[PDB]
């Protein structure tokens, strides 16, 4: 809510002047040398003083050819009574991220949670699968979750099973298999392919060194803190919910089932940091509520982790997710991160993913088949 | 009459909360104008118990503060217009029955302990659980008349626990059904969307003459629909009811559809949009074509409605319209849902003390239905809500009973 | 007219206009720095619309650059708000516009603005209210390329204690060899004397400079807001204009005006026994006023209960159902209700005179009033002047309408 | 109190919509002291410090709902119907607690000459108030103006005052409790037997005082000096570049018989000037000024001169009051004592007169 409603105000004062179907070039490229002038020097830059939560820009930002793009196919500009909105931008943006990968990508990063099963059941979806299949021959695929099955390949099978099931059609023979990897526990616990198109768990020895260091102690007595005010909470509010323990992640879940408020489970999640504050506790961790876990680790580290491992530059990475669903450190500190928010916006990313270096092909955020 | 109720039929959200193809699932993290325009007497008491949490003492006793609301919720249902709730809330509505918010707030901390919390204070979806809790423990002396929104609360229907309830409730009072669906006077494909509805009143509900309490209003207030002794649905005729509804001339009706259509096709040529008209006998809509359906984006549609609006004030009329979006398509109807249940108390011949409307108001504009000025609302948000809110409207009287607004079997 | 005598503007817990607090130039200018913007965009819509997109102008880091496409966008809305203010595009982003009497040349306005004051040098600073209200009077007074026939001062909020600026003297002085209307809610019957003290050494300038080549007729005095006319005669003193002699351009109001005077009396009675108040309640022929006494200086009241009778009297006026024209202000130290309306003066000298209102301007400071009671650019054209530096720079403009136009500094 | 009034605006503006405020309304106020004194025992652990980040320290127990009934059964602003509590209102209310905590009294009074004084200085009520409170505490006068060592230019401002002194508060040898910090908080000045000004040896203070070299000193004017030459070529400015040994002005130079600067050019050369030296990474406290006409940068702090005072005349915390106008520095001294906010000078003779009887009375802040 930074960069985007950036450009929003900068589009309205555009729209209520009367001037926003008219030729607005020198407005654009004037953001668009602030986007290279951040580029190149993003410390002390012009865009770093107007907004200072903005990230790192690991490519040049083509947001003069993003606009112009997503206005000539929906004509944003004619609209007389309806300014751009934040999803136009938010689309404008991810028109702006893939049009600058003209190098390529070697990694594509997802969020699970939030792009591959946002229902908090098992992947269904064939032709988001397709997609997925046709990509793993030219790069690197990484899925990043949030569940705490520790290292049992099985469970976190279950959830990609209709996802496994397309790269037993396709993704043996070539062997594209190899170039899937999973990373669950968030940043924890890290799974890959076989021929037989099923996970395995990859031993600690292969990525360990990858991962920046966490005490054992620090882990639980942040479990440790997280558990007591859990408890305060049960009996606070009185709920009919049970305290789930595991090695690097503790959570609030309900009996079978019960439903928890969720002003509640958002007063627990303040409660939580508010104590591991006091408590002097500087190591990351990622308190959640999902409509609670509290996991040591966050995805962005995640990312980091594949990059690490798989040798991959910054340019050559793209991370896809949804951050409606979490409101973090985002990822967009370590990743080029698209922003999606229905099944038909993600396919219409990857579709573009997959004719990057193709002049014919017009860059979709929106319409898969439109 | 509607002439009474303030319609602003033809008068932004840049984050785009009302659009469901980007805001997919429980909407709980995004909003505070947006919250406002929808109910400004929820927000008018989230400042209030804000104020009361960030003072430290709304775990404490604070009837001293919800005692003087609740005398101006009394003095603003004996004189609405002069009343000083009127004055610091212009557009309130009207209270037909006397609101009891303080005990109304007792049982929802009671139970929920809201002002045990440190750091959360009471939020817009909980006050709107409280307001829901005092128009049920305001009626004591019972409803004649429940209507529901089927398209913002109902829908085809397939939910048997709710239909259950509708049953029990009928055995009691008018059900009616209002919907912005337009099937001219053809029962048959009303029939198709209710059918699950219908043919458990077919199991529970012949014997009993509670079959004979059963309304359906289509078109939103333009074709009026009963049930028979075989559970089916027959048009009750135009001439029957026509007197209960401001008289609009054939002409106009038709030339409100003339408006919208040449609105409609260029929007269609100014956005190259796949999509076509399709026309009714009252009510026309821009529908998107099937791909060889194709999407028309949120904000074109929003465009659609203004434009519409505003050629529609251009041409002097002042007919009651609805000209809505609904996520895919475009929909101007020559009819509101608001007079739709004003004709339909008109009709049952029901005080309106007596009368309970259930709908979401997240998925309608307050101009085309205002808050509080048929009937007293209840605003819920999931089936769970309609579920826990049917069972206390079940259980009115009946003292064992505390009223639930959000939890059915919690 | 779209006047709104009852009606009231939204709350201000800051309380700008309160001048015991708000005393110093540097205490406003700072809070209109922060506090502020819910004001000021009730002020007046047109400048703050403006603000928001030099704002984004300057953000987007092209302010500095060519913005012409911008401005010329803005000035096209600005003609054809001049030529439909009914439906313009204008009326509709801002309801409370108001009428353009003359074609604004806004694009040559904010170059002008620019290039004596470089505002768009800054790094920091985005344009402020204040400037934006600057390159509004520049535009105003570059709009008259056909001249100005009547030129009008509120002198509560211009002028004035009594007129003592002999600079300021001067302007008026040769301004008046086009007409010169002094609008004032002072009330003193028809005693021409009694104003004559309160414009005494304008008139004394007026005798050694405006008499030889007549200009003296030319100049005209408002009082009680719309009910005291006045004229100047051979010797440099005011005369009394019969009531007689315009009271047709007047909007008729029934004799309604003594009821309006009793509702308001009782009003503030309850006020003094509410809150205890050692203040006396004046009453003249067609006002009414809450004085402070006498310290056995004279008692204080507080601006927020000077501001709660307000409120009260024009609810108590509601429900009398009475509609005519008048005004109840805070004053600051003392309140008072006048049967009245300045912005009436205001179109009773324009019909007087038989003038034009593309040739009508009048200099006001809307920090000191409010909206409802003087719509914003619905008389004539109006310049916002905040100290006498700015008038005397827009007066000297008016002068030589070689020259650039400056409405901020006298001398620079 | 910006933060802390609000706070209470926001909380009476609920009351008064809520229609309760002129009923009994003991259950709202006392639950707000209860927060003030847990503040008061525990700041940094503090319920309140988790509302309001930047309330600070309260080194005394606060009466608010003494001060709240106080100020209302004179002015009665819980029976206006249509009028809520403005934030001039509570920052009275905020002024009455403060001077009613002081149960024990003051030995320290100290002025913000530039805020408070300055309508030189010409006041004889408010002079005659000063020269009563000399006579039972120290009175302190803080000015931002420095000319550096020589007393008779400060003297110059405050000689309808000091020559009060010379006819009341010389016999019973008042003035030995009259101080001027001069340059903030640079140039420390005392009173003699003739009613006149004599500067106090740094040596005999310094001590008292955070140490900055003159290799520091000097840098944060190095920096100033050239992002103003900057400006005056930048907007083509008449002006000059007056420096001193601890501080550099940005002053507009006068007409041939001064030139005016915009003063959102002053308020860009202000923010010029600090960021420039975030970028030197200097953290040394220094003052950049905007004042309407004229911009300086000292070297030095109003804040540190009040810590300086109160080690060396050996002052309690809870015994130190500071009267300030927060209006015209908003861009603090509640970190160091008691600040009481004042925005005229009747609210000043008022606040004063109060203080004279802390020991019947009541108190008031408004009009005296």
């Amino acid at each position: 809510d930074s960069l985007i409603m950036f450009l929003v105000e900068i589009f309205r004062s555009l729209f209520v002047s009367n001037c926003i179907d008219k030729n607005i070039d020198n407005v654009l490229l004037s953001i668009e040398e602030m986007f290279i002038d951040h580029y190149y020097n993003p410390q002390h830059s012009r865009l770093k003083y107007l907004i200072d939560d903005v990230g790192i820009f690991f490519t040049k930002l083509p947001i003069t050819k993003a606009f112009h793009t997503y206005n000539k196919k929906y004509r944003i500009t004619k609209r007389l009574y309806a300014p751009p909105t934040f999803n136009e931008v938010r689309h404008i943006l991810n028109l702006a991220q893939i049009l600058s990968l003209e190098e390529g990508l070697d990694l594509l990063t997802f969020d699970a949670d939030e792009t591959l099963y946002p229902d908090g059941h098992d992947f269904n979806d064939e032709v988001l699968a397709s997609y997925i299949s046709c990509l793993l021959k030219k790069m690197n695929i990484a899925i990043v979750t949030a569940a705490s099955y520790n290292n049992d390949a099985e469970k976190y099978q279950k959830r990609l099973e209709n996802l496994l099931k397309y790269f037993s059609k396709h993704n043996i023979k070539d062997g594209s298999y190899k170039n899937f990897y999973v990373m669950g526990g968030e940043s924890n616990y890290l799974f890959k392919c076989n021929e037989e198109a099923t996970l395995y768990s990859v031993p600690e020895n292969e990525w360990r060194h990858y991962k920046k260091f966490v005490d054992y102690d620090t882990v639980q007595e942040i479990l440790n803190i997280s558990e007591k005010c859990l408890e305060k909470v049960i009996k606070d509010f009185g709920l009919c919910a049970q305290i789930q323990r595991k090695e690097k992640s503790i959570g609030l879940v309900p009996n079978k089932n019960y439903m928890i408020k969720y002003e509640v489970l958002e007063e627990a999640v303040i409660r939580i940091k508010k104590e591991i504050i006091k408590n002097k506790i500087t190591a990351p961790y990622c308190a959640f509520n999902g409509g609670l876990w509290v996991d040591v680790g966050n995805k962005a580290e995640g990312l980091l982790i594949l990059q690490k491992l798989l040798k991959i530059q910054k340019k050559k990475c793209c991370h896809i997710g949804d951050q409606f669903l979490h409101s973090d450190f985002p990822t967009r500190f370590c990743s080029l991160t698209l922003w999606v928010s229905n099944p038909q916006e993600t396919k219409a990313c990857l579709k573009s993913i997959m004719h990057l270096n193709i002049k014919s092909f017009i860059p979709e955020v929106l319409y898969e088949n439109q």
